[PDB]
DNA sequence: GAATCCGGATTC
DNA sequence: GAATCCGGATTC
């Protein structure tokens, strides 16, 4: 099943897309903003 | 349908 | 082998 978002690390607190990393900038990528990827989804699924 | 986890293809 | 581009799939 898929993991969800921790909710607690600083990118999971950040409030908005920072509008201006990769995610927030290529038209095709369904990547969530750089800054925001939660610390514990970076580990493999 | 939006958000975005997740993994395949490319490209190095 | 792995970072990056990309988009299918799930969960709401
Ligand atoms: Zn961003
Ligand atoms: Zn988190």
């Amino acid at each position: 099943k898929k993991r969800k978002r921790c909710g607690t690390c600083d990118p999971c607190r950040r409030l908005e897309n920072c509008g201006s990393c990769t995610s927030c900038t290529n038209r095709r990528t369904h990547q969530i903003c750089k800054l925001r990827k939660c610390e514990v989804l970076k580990k493999k699924a």
